[PDB]
DNA sequence: CTCTTTTTTCTCG
DNA sequence: GCGAGAAACAAAGA
C-alpha cells in the first residue's frame, strides 16, 4: 500500500461515503485504535463524514467539524463497503456502520492503525512524523532534493524509503523509479550527478502520477488498479529488461527485496 | 518441523 | 545520529 494505492482508496471513499452519518462503530480488534477505541466510538457515533484527505501513505477521514481520523494501511490493510447483513470475514477488525451500508477495515497482519485527533493537530502530527513533500511539481522542490542528496552518504533506495526526501514511495515504486532513472539501488547519494538527480526527481513524480491514474497496483476498494501491468522490474526476477534485454536480478538492500537491471543500473 | 518472504519504528553498539 | 537487525503479526511456499 504505497501512495498510489492509498490515493485510489481515498478517491473511492470520497465518492461514496462523504455525507454519510455514522450510525454505530464496532470493533473485534480495538487495540489497533492507538488513541483508544471506546473514546473513538463515543466521539464519532452520530457524526457525518465531511471528506477524505491524504498525506503521504496516510488516509485522513474528516468527520464532524473538528475530528480527523488518521488511518494507515501499512502492509495489508484493506477497506471495503458492504451491506449491513454482510457476513464477517476472518481478518475484519473494525466497522463504521451507516444507514444503508458499512465500511469494514481488514488487516491480516494487524499492522494497520487508527488515530483520532483534532483538525488543528493534523499539521503538527505530520511535522512530528517528519514526512517529506508530496510528489508533485508544485510541492517537490528539485533544489532542496538535490542538496539533501549531496550531503548524504546513505544509499539511494533506503534513503528514498525514509519518506523524508519525498513522501509516498514504497518498495514497489522505489524499484520502478530507480529503474526508470537508471540508478543502482545501492548508489550512495552524494555520488549522483546533477543530470541523474534531475532524471530521478522527474521519474518519482511521473511514476507515482501514472500509478494514481491507473488506480494503483492490485494483487475491497482499490482492487481495480491496472498499474501492475506496467511494472518494469518489481517481481520480475529472471525476466528480460524491456530496454536492454538483460535479466532482471533480485538482491537484498537494507533488508528489503530489490529488483533491478544490472545493465541499465550500473554500479 | 525450520527458514524465508511480504510499513513503520525501536533496540543495540 | 547511524547502520544492522528485528518486532508487530499472519499466511503460504521451499
Ligand atoms: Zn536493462
Amino acid at each position: 500500500g504505497e501512495l498510489p494505492e492509498v490515493e485510489t482508496v481515498r478517491r473511492e471513499l470520497e465518492k461514496r461515503i462523504v455525507g454519510q452519518k455514522i450510525i454505530s462503530i464496532e470493533a473485534t480488534y480495538p487495540r489497533m485504535v492507538l488513541t483508544g477505541f471506546e473514546q473513538l466510538k463515543k466521539e464519532l457515533t452520530g457524526k457525518t463524514i465531511q471528506g477524505i484527505s491524504r498525506r503521504g501513505k496516510y488516509l485522513i477521514f474528516e468527520i464532524g467539524d473538528d475530528f480527523r481520523l488518521i488511518s494507515h494501511l501499512r502492509m495489508e490493510g484493506k477497506y471495503r463497503l458492504a451491506t449491513l447483513d454482510a457476513p464477517r470475514e476472518k481478518h475484519d477488525h473494525l466497522t463504521m456502520k451507516f444507514a444503508d451500508g458499512q465500511l469494514i477495515y481488514a488487516d491480516v497482519r494487524k499492522f494497520g492503525t487508527w488515530e483520532l485527533i483534532s483538525t488543528d493537530q493534523v499539521l503538527p502530527y505530520f511535522l512530528k512524523k517528519k514526512i517529506g513533500p508530496e510528489p508533485t511539481y508544485e510541492d517537490f522542490d528539485e533544489k532542496l532534493f538535490r542538496e539533501k542528496l549531496r550531503k548524504s552518504t546513505k544509499k539511494i533506495k533506503p534513503y528514498l524509503l525514509e519518506q523524508t526526501l519525498v513522501a509516498g514511495l514504497g518498495n514497489i515504486y522505489v524499484d520502478e523509479v530507480l529503474w526508470l532513472a537508471k540508478i543502482h539501488p545501492e548508489k550512495e547519494t552524494n555520488q549522483l550527478i546533477e543530470s541523474s538527480i534531475h532524471l530521478l526527481h522527474d521519474s518519482i513524480i511521473e511514476i507515482l502520477q501514472k500509478a494514481i491514474k491507473l488506480g494503483g497496483s492490485s494483487i475491497a476498494l482499490g482492487s481495480t488498479g491496472k498499474m501492475q501491468n506496467e511494472l518494469q522490474v518489481y517481481g520480475k526476477t529472471g525476466e528480460k529488461c524491456s530496454r536492454c534485454g538483460a535479466e532482471i536480478q533480485k538482491i537484498k538492500v537494507a533488508g528489503r527485496g530489490t529488483h533491478f537491471c544490472p545493465v541499465c543500473q550500473q554500479k
